[PDB]
């Protein structure tokens, strides 16, 4: 049936949300881009 | 019989994991409201 | 192996996004670490 090509599509909606853990680690990198003050 | 109303329930959960994309600007905005020093 | 144990599989997957929520608290704890400056 149809069911197997809507589940397989899930499997990529599955590697989007364990990429989102850089988040953490990119407030270090963001000292950089908020070393200036809110509108320069 | 229960698997059909849970089917859909994938694509409602779906769409929260695109809304966290918008978190990196959130940290220049709490700069300003987290400015202050940790009081806890 | 069959189609069941592949259905449960995406519930596993769909309670880690509802813990990202709690990243928003995680700028207040690094922002003792955004006082502080790029290592190197």
């Amino acid at each position: 049936n149809w069911l197997w090509y809507i589940r397989i599509f899930i499997i990529i909606v599955g590697s989007l949300i364990g990429l989102r853990i850089v988040f953490a680690v990119l407030s270090l990198v963001n000292r950089v881009r908020q070393g200036y003050s809110p509108l320069s």
